[PDB]
């Protein structure tokens, strides 16, 4: 029915947020769930060597490389069509979810942590009214995902610290509506992420 | 590996792309299966792995239909590809080799039959596989998948070329590939991203004629 398509939802997410490690063995109604499983394998989502089981993408430098070079472009065009619509109550959400980010470095909380590093620029991205561009670097997401993993594994979310800062000059940028400053605060943003992401290579 | 699945998901994605399908147009799962002299499951697959990237929606009683693309839409999709083409053709100039070239200037060709023919739907497809070609060498299968699924969202807007254009009236279209191609042989990175910037304008004007 739909349910299928909901379980293929849920593991898009979990992919996403670096809840899962690369070249795991997923486990598998089963049967709807299978078949979420062997669609996300058609677009790469998900590996499966012949007649095997299904496992987690391995992403290599390269892979990691092709991704961010792509989204550096769609994540960039996103924010610079938000600027033009947010509006006071768009701009006071941000701020609480940016409250909210600072909470959960301080509490150590590293699934919170991407968690909500991920719904705040979602939040920013969707006001674009660029549903499809929104589509498009929702899907890089997932398949850079599995790079996520080594957060959870080798970064101490004290030394995350002052990267919070360059959310706060993002949402000052949006709050100004400079739309060359946001593209440059996102950018610093990504870069500096990013480079946590490369000390797993 | 060679599936049954990822044959009719490719060939659906190939008639969407081209614009083979109208947009609105209920597909009924049992039809294709026969049609194809297969099984439903494969056939049902392939259909919903295009209901999961919205290529294609959910219709009552086992069937889909294909999307409506609106102008709003369609310009959407356009100022998406725009900067992955763009990308992809200014990656592919360092990578193009002799023979490469060569394939080119042979679909190139092609392209040109299909318009002396009036050939629709070959002019449709060559100029596909002419930028695929070109696209490929830029050595990012990601960006290369992610333009062929923008094609695949926007092709059912291509539905109106068969029933309104005349091919005749495409003639002077083919010099922007030309021009294309001695940009690539002349590596002229900026001299690919103006032909082919050009090429994506004057065909989507065509295309908006179809919501006057």
């Amino acid at each position: 029915v739909s349910l299928t398509l909901q379980v293929e939802n849920d593991l898009k997410h979990q992919l996403s947020i670096g809840a899962l490690k690369p070249g795991a063995r997923l486990i598998t109604s089963i049967t709807p769930v299978r078949e979420a499983l062997l669609r996300l394998v058609s677009v790469n989502a998900l590996s499966v060597a012949p007649a095997q089981a299904f496992t987690v993408p391995e992403v290599g430098k390269r892979q990691l490389d092709e991704i961010n070079r792509i989204r550096y472009e769609l994540e960039l065009m996103a924010v610079a069509l938000a600027v033009e619509n947010l509006t006071p109550q768009d701009l006071a959400e941000l701020q609480e979810l940016l409250e909210k980010l600072q909470q959960a470095q301080e509490k150590g909380d590293m699934e919170q942590i991407i968690n909500v590093n991920r719904l705040f620029r979602l939040a920013i991205y969707h006001r674009s009214n660029m549903p499809i561009l929104c589509e498009m670097i929702e899907q890089l997401w997932v398949r850079m995902g599995p790079g996520l993993h080594y957060l959870y594994e080798a970064i101490n979310p004290a030394e995350l610290r002052e990267h919070i800062e360059n959310y706060h000059l993002l949402l000052a940028a949006l709050k100004a509506k400079d739309k060359e400053g946001c593209r440059h605060c996102l950018a610093e943003i990504m870069q500096q992420n990013i480079a946590i992401l490369y000390q797993q290579y």
